[PDB]
């Protein structure tokens, strides 16, 4: 198997740790861990660009989208690779995360190692937000925590 | 040109930012940045095997060997490819980095990217410390400051 991880924070109290697994090449990608110091309910939830978090989250430029697409949710057919949609946290500010993905990879055109996974404000709208910005950044807001996706043993 | 970019940070007062341009592919990289915080003298500065910070810049692991070679200097035709010396800080704690090499790539098998950066606590001897050590991490000592490299704009 592939392993990768990313250790999010940012400048408030968010932060997590996210590990991802893919047994095959070409083959789904497990992705689970934790994230804290979340405001209840949804939490956009993204691959973005770049690995560059030398200004912040902000550096990372938009969601990873190699395919030339537009925004969408984990299920849908119109995504950008790096939209793997919202966690939810409940009252206690936690989100359990464990799903798997399809889209993204840990090799090829399709890996996400060496750019920035991001938690962000607000709830990703997963395009269905009824204007231009739904179909780019699903409406998720400023970026509460960050980190770049790194090679795992 | 292929850009990489490292935040590096840690539990103390170390704290820089280092970029990577590769102008061709498989090509010389130039690295260059400043590092802030340090001790006077020199300290060692390596890419370590993976991008892992879960517990802190111990989870990076060993120096990045994908050829299975002995710890050197940059200039060392034996050495590992993460092998690039030391960066020397003045009374300031400040070290200006502007280095060119030739095995590290920022693509193919000795890419980079999604593996450590380190700033170590001590200097790194080369390999020329006469002690199993000194063959495998330079006795470099602990692990100051790292980040992840990631994909740059
Ligand atoms: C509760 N935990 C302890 C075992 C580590 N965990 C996993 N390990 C390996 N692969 C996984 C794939 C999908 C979801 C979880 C895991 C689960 C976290
Ligand atoms: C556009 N680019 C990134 C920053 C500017 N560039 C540099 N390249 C290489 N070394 C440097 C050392 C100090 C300051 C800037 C650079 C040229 C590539
Ligand atoms: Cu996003
Ligand atoms: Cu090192
Ligand atoms: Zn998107
Ligand atoms: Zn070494």
């Amino acid at each position: 198997a592939t392993k990768a991880v990313c250790v999010l924070k940012g400048d408030g109290p968010v932060q997590g740790i996210i590990n991802f697994e893919q047994k095959e090449s070409n083959g789904p990608v497990k992705v689970w861990g934790s994230i804290k110091g979340l405001t209840e309910g949804l939490h956009g939830f993204h691959v973005h660009e770049f690995g560059d978090n030398t200004a912040g989250c902000t550096s990372a430029g938009p969601h990873f989208n190699p395919l030339s697409r537009k925004h969408g949710g984990p299920k849908d057919e119109e995504r950008h690779v790096g939209d793997l949609g919202n966690v939810t946290a409940d009252k206690d500010g936690v989100a359990d995360v464990s799903i798997e993905d399809s889209v993204i990879s840990l090799s090829g055109d399709h890996c996400i190692t060496g750019r920035t996974l991001v938690v962000h404000e607000k709830a990703d709208d997963l395009g269905k937000g009824g204007n231009e910005e739904s179909t780019k950044t699903g409406n998720a807001g400023s970026r509460l925590a960050c980190g770049v996706i790194g090679i795992a043993q």
